[PDB]
């Protein structure tokens, strides 16, 4: 899976994947990383400053990383209307959140 | 992959997929369909209504299905602000195109 939609998140040691060699991963160490066949191109930078982290997208379309306290360690501060938003990877390599709503087929939840 | 962003277009045969069940296909026969373990729970319900058919969401947010002889077969119609946009299907199983863009790491294109 390549996307994140708001209000989930990507826990510890997971990541979002476009192959065969985009990886953004929520690592173990707190940091939020995208690699590029390993090499890592793009980064919060907050590797270090906890453990047992997760990221989260909300409703309102803010990106959000919390660590083990369930503290909040690094934000995008998009604060906007409540609706629903998803965090994606995309082929081009780019990372990009959207939102809100435009169109929904409703088949699901499901 | 599970998303397909503006500009870009989903050609004949390929689909988006988010495993093990999902799979939304631009069919051969020209129906935009989403399968659950080989049953059809939502489409455009165009099939036999062209062949060599491709799928594009527009930078406008709007949804078009466009035949071989490049004519407009299906369509959201959700014309809005011209900006980015991105079709997912959802490992809820909902098909969502949201928009516009919120944030972006600017990793890519590359
Ligand atoms: O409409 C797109 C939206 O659908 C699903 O969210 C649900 C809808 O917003 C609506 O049915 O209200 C529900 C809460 O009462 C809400 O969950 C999800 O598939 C969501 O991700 C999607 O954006
Ligand atoms: O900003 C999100 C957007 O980035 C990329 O699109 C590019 C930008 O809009 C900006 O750099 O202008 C470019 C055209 O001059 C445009 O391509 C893509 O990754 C796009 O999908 C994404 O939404």
């Amino acid at each position: 899976v390549n996307s994140l939609s708001s209000p989930n998140s990507l826990f510890t040691g997971h990541s979002l994947e476009v192959g065969p060699s985009y990886r953004l991963i929520m690592q173990g160490d707190c940091n939020f990383v995208l690699y590029d066949s390993g090499k890592p191109v793009w980064a919060s930078n907050t590797g270090g400053l906890g453990s047992g982290c997760r990221l989260t997208l909300h409703n309102n379309g803010n990106l959000v990383i919390y660590d083990q306290s369930n503290r909040v360690i690094w934000q995008t501060k998009t604060n906007g209307k409540e609706d629903h938003y998803v965090l994606v990877l995309q082929q081009d390599r780019n990372v990009v959140i959207y939102g809100p709503v435009v169109w929904a087929t409703g088949s699901g939840p499901a």
